[PDB]
């Protein structure tokens, strides 16, 4: 089961989505909410194995037709990607 | 040791590179030169683990000082790259 | 939508499955059926970006709660893992 | 050129290795001393693209025949893979 924080459901009140009491979850386009910290973890522990850049790890998720809509996506995955070291490593290769 | 072909030494000797009789090893450009299918094992394998790009592995590679002068590494990184299904994948993300 | 072979419903019969007419797609264990290729496809791509081993893949799977039944999942996963010859080579490692 | 701290140098003389005024560096094993912290930085990059096990590292290290003797290396690589959350994880999967 998801578990929401307070900022969660003040970006989801923001966001527009709606909580479905009997259901115990948010819903969104559709879709159950994962939480940001859930989808937060999720997307660290994706970059961590494969270190794709944003562009690329964003249409790899468009394109996986998820079952839940993940709140702070884009966000999060920004913030992931921009403060990986390995990948600032690797891209720091001018001569 | 290392162990050259044919095709090796044709390629070394339109290289300008030199055979160290006393040594057992071509060298070139003050280096041991790592033959072709050795340098292609050793890229294809590194591509496999990390899936880094053409441009980004040869920075990598560059910024390495390797100890040996990698036979065809541009040509063979290039083709591996190009061929690599995982990278085409990845990358066929495109609207 | 899916499209499955005449193998797909070999496996699919012999597993005792059964095809949603209206639905346009088989159903196994209450879930729409992954055919065995796309399954395939979906797994080798995942072994290339992280190379895992079979015992992780697997687990990690199951942990991942996939809207999908993944047509000869762990037989597909095993040839995957034990026919890479990255997966060799970072196993090799005997003195 | 390398640059080391105090503490490199305590491990060094404590490892019986010698300082080459004349060439800038400390040797060990015949070999020019990667420090501490280098040796760290160069390690903790390799796990974050590889995610290899100790056991793993160590070998493709051992086999990589470096040309630079790695201070603290196995005692700095247990501590990345001990200490590796994405690691944590897809080995957290028991039952
Ligand atoms: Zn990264
Ligand atoms: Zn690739
Ligand atoms: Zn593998
Ligand atoms: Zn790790």
């Amino acid at each position: 089961h998801f578990h929401y924080t307070v900022t969660d459901i003040k970006d989801l009140t923001k966001l527009g989505a709606i909580y479905d009491k009997t259901k115990k979850y948010w819903v969104y386009q559709g879709k159950p909410v994962m939480p940001d910290q859930f989808t937060f973890e999720l997307l660290d522990f994706l970059h961590q194995l494969t270190h794709l850049s944003f562009s690329k790890m964003k249409a790899l998720l468009e394109r996986s037709h998820s079952p839940y809509y993940m709140l702070n996506r884009d966000r999060t995955l920004k913030n992931i990607t921009e403060t990986c070291k390995a990948c600032a490593q690797v891209n720091a290769s001018k001569s």
